């Protein structure tokens, strides 16, 4: 069984820990947590073998500057998520692209474009800027709701695929 990890990242209100508990025990939640760091691990069956996701959570303090770019030494996973409620976060995705490129040293690596927040009416973000930016980014786009659970596993089983297609 091998562990994947996968980092969720994002601005503040897209709700990262929202989606987890949505696909941990089936639950939308409603208050929302300041999360500086905190484990998820469950043994899911992916592309028929049963796998480790390994979920690690990331506080939204732009304060912790010489935290963010620490241990960021190595990275399988990424997940760029965004909130077509806003969008600010939408635009923020751009520094993070940068940020992350920088980092990481090179341009090709498994990734998703997933927006949160698609069955509410607050639509900030239309579909085709969504399907605009995917294709100059280079990774697929796909819409998940945490209050409505739509297609959630969907958007990790790609992601998975993504990196096994990367390294094989
Ligand atoms: C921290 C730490 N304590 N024990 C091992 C690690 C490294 N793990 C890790 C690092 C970056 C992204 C995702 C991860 F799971």
């Amino acid at each position: 069984m091998t562990e994947y990890k996968l980092v969720v990242v994002g601005a503040v209100g897209v709700g990262k820990s929202a989606l987890t508990i949505q696909l941990i025990q089936n639950h939308f939640v409603d208050e929302y947590d300041p999360t500086i760091e905190d484990s998820y691990r469950k043994q899911v069956v992916i592309d028929g073998e049963t796998c480790l996701l390994d979920i690690l959570d990331t506080a939204g303090q732009e304060e912790y500057s010489a935290m963010r770019d620490q241990y960021m030494r190595t990275g399988e996973g990424f997940l760029c998520v965004f909130a077509i409620n806003n969008t600010k976060s939408f635009e923020d995705i751009h520094h993070y692209r940068e940020q992350i490129k920088r980092v990481k040293d090179s341009e090709d690596v498994p990734m998703v474009l997933v927006g949160n927040k698609s069955d509410l009416p607050s639509r900030t973000v239309d579909t085709k800027q969504a399907q605009d930016l995917a294709r100059s980014y280079g990774i697929p786009f796909i819409e998940t709701s945490a209050k409505t659970r739509q297609g959630v596993d969907d958007a990790f089983y790609t992601l998975v695929r993504e990196i096994r297609k990367h390294k094989e």
